[PDB]
DNA sequence: TAACCGCGTTC
DNA sequence: TCTTGAACGCGGTTA
């Protein structure tokens, strides 16, 4: 066992080690390994009531390693919540394993009799399995792969056998040995194409193959897992949530070498708790309430304990009482966890012996029985939040529907001795935010993705959504024989043209902007109908009202009994707007766009990687290169000059020092070579990458296994589930009295949760149109990346035709437009059924939605209706559709301050409410913009409802913008200057570390260096710093980058602070220290005046107004030609 | 100037 | 190791 000769020794030791350590951890939290009783019955599903064993609702897997009870054996540990309110665990074991390809199937008994010789050492088992391989010719017929399955004990020894396979596999494309050179059998090692599903996480594997899922009820028998398809709810497990606040020294960040634990707020399936530290908690805290809304119960009981070390007691001694199988926390990961464990080690306590929680190999706390469920993961990837709501406030609001406790970081030391039960109150808050919002809206979502993707709870809350849609993918595959594609490699160098590449990829959606100013459900627009357009829409309009009862509602044109009606209606307004086309009357602000774009288009074209080759369907991207602009002769050139040069061995440990070019590899040869072409071409042309867009076509076959797109088919229908649902309760919401109000927070707390997990489906699905260009994709595809975005900008272009012919677009971005209609456009009609029931009908909408199905309808689809026989049928396949929403009171098109340029992506739109409807791309969404500017923005957009002429809306909003411009130029305020410094401070975010940015400068890159430099070089430490400073008058000739002053040093003390400013002003006789005197307000009135343009000034000169903000001046461009 | 970058949006 | 995509706005810096 402890022979140190032996290959894998002190690994295999450790790993059974740490298999006995967590056997002994599990035990303790009550998952004892059950093993079933024996039964030799009937293996069948039906009667599972007969059948002996325990049944459970899964909460979380593992891999592991078991004793026999040499090597270990692979499996997986399954945790349990049984009926009786007890947990057990049960261990099921599998072979880990791999595929051989061979190029000769005929010889496959030949390579199968080398291997086994090859790997005696490590290999166990041996088979010969089939499998679909979607490249494989006549694949369609039923013809399969034939493949090597080779099998192990443990995943160690299938490691091994990789270790030992490589060198074949590389001499058998790099070695062909000569020998005899007049000789005009093959050996077997030859014959070794690939290996194949080598790199599926065993637990995985074991998840996929066994059809095991968290989430779901299970009996645990000798056989095997059965489901109990009866077992309906989830077992409700035990949830604990907590929150930590440390001290901190004023202005740095906490330091858990020196910084003690204050308290540890924390819940309990709805039961609050504080453990306080009373070596720093001024005093006992008492029993107290924090309930925040009724539906969020927060009644706190306190411990009082008389040290740190006694608080960690606590904290651990409760766990193990309650023995939780959920922690939840908010940044659990990045702070409180590690901050636990240190303290925990400085005290002499072991953090794993007492919870069983360690780091893994990401720096992340996790256990074996205990799920970890950082709500910062879920508010990252699923919130569809963006990042400057990303915060503990901002999620509350948002999700929970209240404002939660807020205290300055640099007051909660001092407070824990001035104002412990204010301090107690905020904790308290932090915890109550947190156990509802992983209760109301993590853990549903992410226990339910267990049920259909294979990893536990911690893996589907933390994985990437395109690693989401692999997993899912990968399932399909398995579940159709379909053998699994290698992960994707990009080629290392590649040439268009003899010029090589730097970047490939495709054009992607559409956008446009049309039109700035504002637009009023009152204010009146101009017109001019093109008359074809009409005549078009007339000819269209017996098909398209047909198209909206059968297709749109899924109805017959038997049963409705107004159609004439509705037909002659909307006739008679269509031929008012062909004889009077010059109209100025009442807009209507309406939007269309298509629900789930891509992934319908995907639905549509049978668009999935292995279908990218009658059964040919043949459609157009648009490929984008970026190249350099010098030919092979001058590539060759440089590569030449780099074969005399030496290179730094990237192995420190070895005597050598240099290596040669040719000795480098592939990749770090074009490395070399892209950094010499880039400065060549800078000399002998002016640029050192010139792009070229073109169109290419590809061939959809539309017969191969649809396994990928029926997976995106599914996932779409799983998100449209829960958009209708939001639907349904936004419908009921509108039928209900605005007094009742029990009746109306309930149905706007279920609209907020649909729209909710809606939204949270929308990444994932999107995802799966992303895969197809993901590094290191199972199925990778650029062309139907290409296909996708190409023909949605076909299809949106389309529709802003016909609009900008019958109305004016305003903005349009990839399936979306936002456009003004006459009051006098055919609009909102509702068809009569023979049964009394309504069908809605939107004509704008609807006009749009036929012309889309006459000329984007795939009427190649083909799909296998006799498997036996391999009989297909074709149909027609379209499921692309605009949705409407509005009319809306308004909506707010900022312009760009150069020359006929608009603005995308950035606009206000407002209901007839007053409500603000959306609001898109403004500073004041964007994480870490100057806050006058949001504060600004947040205001100004507001006033645009008020007033009763276009002149009278834009002098009403100017009288806000002046008000807003009396505070800047003050050069100061008439408020005090706690409010000042936020007012005019700047956040901006670094995503890496300081010594990351080495040569480059911004105002973020001088603010963490001055940060260093006054407070610490710790203080830099870590990457997320945020950047938070003032921009100086002095030096008065310098870059703005320098000038970048850290605000923190305003409330340093006044030597620290005199002379820091002092360096960075450059002027040693500066006495002046107020705020007011080093702001360079100069910067602040061109960026406060830069907004009110884009905003009010730009937009009026472009909507025939004056300059409704005389103080903000035009631009040179627009006043030369006013 | 023209080209380019980092952050954080809208799709 | 793990890792969805492109298009865009804004304020920066560099030969
Ligand atoms: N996060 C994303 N990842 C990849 N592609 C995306 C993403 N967001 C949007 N797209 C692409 C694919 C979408 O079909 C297209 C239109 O986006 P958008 O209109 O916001 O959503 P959608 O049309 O897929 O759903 P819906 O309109 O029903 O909310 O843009
Ligand atoms: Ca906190
Ligand atoms: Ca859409």
């Amino acid at each position: 066992k402890y022979n140190t000769l032996s290959n894998n020794y002190a690994l295999s030791a450790q790993q059974l080690l740490n298999a006995s350590k967590i056997d002994d951890i599990d035990s303790m939290m009550g998952f004892e390994r059950y093993v079933p009783p024996q039964y030799n019955g009937r293996f069948d599903a039906k009667d599972i009531d007969q059948i002996p064993g325990r049944v459970g609702w899964l909460t979380n897997m593992h891999a592991t390693l078991v004793s026999q009870e040499n090597q270990g054996i692979s499996g997986v540990d399954f945790y349990f919540l049984d009926e009786e309110g007890g947990s057990f665990k049960s261990t099921v074991v599998y072979d880990p394993y791999f595929f051989i390809a061979c190029n000769d199937e005929s010889r496959v008994n030949d390579v199968e009799e080398l291997v086994k010789k090859y790997l005696e050492s490590c290999l166990k088992s041996l088979q010969i399995i089939r499998k679909e391989d979607l490249t494989m010719d006549n694949h369609l017929l039923g013809l399969q792969k034939t493949l090597i399955k080779l099998s192990f004990v443990n995943s160690n020894q299938l490691f091994e056998a990789r270790k030992l396979l490589r060198p074949i596999l590389q001499d058998n494309a790099n070695n062909n040995v000569q020998r005899n050179i007049y000789n005009v059998k093959v050996d077997a090692k030859h014959l070794i194409e690939d290996i194949r599903e080598y790199d599926v996480p065993y637990h995985v594997r074991v998840s996929i193959d066994k059809d095991i899922r968290v989430g779901k009820w299970y009996k645990v028998t000798q056989q095997g897992f059965i489901e109990d398809t009866r077992k309906i709810a989830f077992a409700d497990p035990v949830v604990m949530a907590f929150d930590i606040e440390t001290t901190k020294p004023p202005l740095k960040f906490p330091d858990s070498a020196v910084d003690q634990i204050m308290m540890i707020s924390y819940m309990i399936d709805g039961e609050g708790f504080l453990i306080t530290n009373r070596e720093i908690i001024s005093e006992d805290i008492e029993d107290f309430e924090y309930t925040p809304k009724p539906e969020y119960p927060g009644f706190f009981t306190i411990f009082n304990e008389n040290d740190e070390v006694a608080l960690l007691q606590r904290f651990f001694e409760h766990i193990r009482d309650v023995r939780p199988t959920v922690i939840s926390t908010f940044n659990g990961d990045f702070f409180d966890w590690p901050f636990i464990h240190n303290r925990s080690k400085i005290h002499g306590l072991d953090m794993f012996d007492e919870i069983g929680f360690a780091p893994d190999a990401e720096g992340e706390y996790k256990s074996s029985y205990c799920s970890h469920m950082d709500c910062f993961r879920w508010v990252k990837r699923d919130s569809y939040l963006p990042q400057g709501s990303q915060g503990v406030k901002a999620v509350t609001q948002s999700k929970l529907g209240y404002n939660p406790i807020e205290l300055d970081p640099e007051l909660m030391t001092p407070y824990a001795f001035e104002k412990p039960q204010h301090l107690s109150e905020y904790s308290v808050s932090d915890a109550v935010a947190t156990y509802y919002l992983y209760m109301k809206y993590v853990h549903p979502f992410i226990f339910s993705l267990c049920t259909i993707i294979p990893l536990n709870p911690d893996e589907t809350l933390r994985k990437g959504t395109g690693t989401l849609c692999e997993m899912l993918l990968m399932v399909q595959a398995y579940q159709h024989n379909i053998l699994l594609p290698n992960k994707h490699t990009d080629p290392i160098e590649r040439f268009y043209d003899g010029h090589l590449l730097e970047s490939e990829t495709y054009v992607g959606g559409h956008v446009e902007s049309l039109e700035a100013g504002v637009f009023r459900s009152d204010l009146k627009n101009e017109f001019k109908i093109d008359p074809s357009a009409i005549d078009e829409l007339l000819q269209e309009l017996p098909e398209a009202l047909k198209f909206s009862v059968e297709v749109e509602n899924k109805s017959s044109v038997d049963k409705v009994t107004n159609f004439e009606e509705i037909k002659n209606q909307i006739t008679q307004k269509l031929l008012e707007l062909k004889e009077n086309n010059i109209r100025n009357e009442l807009p209507l602000i309406y939007h269309v766009d298509v629900a789930s774009m891509y992934p319908n288009i995907m639905t549509t074209n049978r668009l999935q990687p292995d279908s990218i080759k009658t059964c040919a369907r043949k459609l157009k991207w648009a490929w984008r290169g970026e190249f350099f602009p010098s030919k092979m002769d001058e590539y060759n050139m440089i590569k030449r000059a780099l074969q005399n040069e030496t290179f730094p061995n990237k192995n420190k440990f070895s005597k050598k020092k240099v290596l040669t070019f040719d000795e480098l590899s592939y990749a770090d040869q074009v490395i070399h070579i892209k950094k010499r072409l880039t400065e060549y071409s800078r000399k002998v042309y002016h640029r050192v990458k010139v792009s070229e867009i073109v169109e290419r076509e590809a061939i959809v076959c539309q017969r191969e296994n649809p396994f990928y797109v029926d997976t995106v088919k599914s996932f779409r229908d799983r998100r449209y589930e829960f958009k209708g649902l939001a639907k349904t309760w936004k419908g009921n919401l509108s039928k209900i009295d605005p007094s009742d109000k029990h009746a109306r927070d309930e149905a706007k707390k279920m609209i907020v949760l649909y729209d909710s997990l809606q939204l949270a489906h929308k990444v994932i699905l999107n995802s799966f149109y992303g895969y197809v260009m993901r590094k290191g994709s199972r199925w990778y595809s650029m062309e139907m990346a290409g296909i996708t975005c190409l023909t949605g900008a076909t299809i949106i272009q389309m529709a802003r035709a016909l609009v900008e012919r019958v109305g004016r677009p305003l903005e349009l971005d990839t399936d979306g437009i936002w456009c003004i209609l006459p009051k006098s456009f055919p609009e909102t009609y509702f068809f009569t059924l023979e049964n009394g029931k309504k069908l809605y009908l939107s004509y704008p909408c609807s006009m749009l939605n036929y012309r889309v199905h006459q000329k984007f309808t795939n009427h190649q689809y083909q799909e296998l209706k006799d498997p036996l026989n391999y009989i297909y049928e074709t149909h027609s396949e379209n499921t692309i559709f605009f949705e409407v929403d509005g009319p809306y009171k308004a909506m707010i098109l900022p312009s760009s301050k150069e020359e006929g340029k608009g603005i995308k992506k950035r606009y206000a739109v407002f209901n007839e409410d007053g409500s603000l409807a959306e609001l898109k791309g403004f500073e004041l969404k964007r994480r870490g913009e100057l806050q006058l500017i949001k504060n600004f923005q947040s205001d100004i957009f507001k006033v645009f409802l008020e007033g009763d002429t276009l002149e009278g809306c834009y002098s009403a909003v100017a009288s806000v913008c002046n008000r807003w411009l009396d505070v800047l130029d003050s050069h100061g305020l008439m408020l005090e200057d706690e409010d000042l410094v936020s007012l005019i401070c700047e956040n901006r975010s670094m995503s890496k570390t300081l010594k990351e940015y080495e040569g480059q400068k911004s105002t973020s890159i001088t603010t963490a260096r001055r940060l260093g430099d006054f407070l610490g070089e710790d203080m830099v430490k870590d990457k997320g710093l945020q950047c938070k400073y003032i921009i100086s008058s002095k030096p008065f000739n310098a870059p703005v980058t320098e000038r970048a002053i850290p605000v923190a040093i305003f409330s340093a003390d006044i030597p620290i602070k005199r002379s820091f400013l002092r360096r960075w002003t450059l002027d040693p006789s500066l006495e002046d220290l107020d705020i007011r005197t080093i702001i360079d307000w100069g910067y602040y009135r061109e960026r406060l005046g830069s907004a009110i343009q884009k905003i009010i000034t730009i937009p009026a000169a472009l909507q025939g107004v004056s300059n409704p903000v005389p103080r903000v001046e035009h631009p040179d461009w627009l006043k030369r030609k006013i």
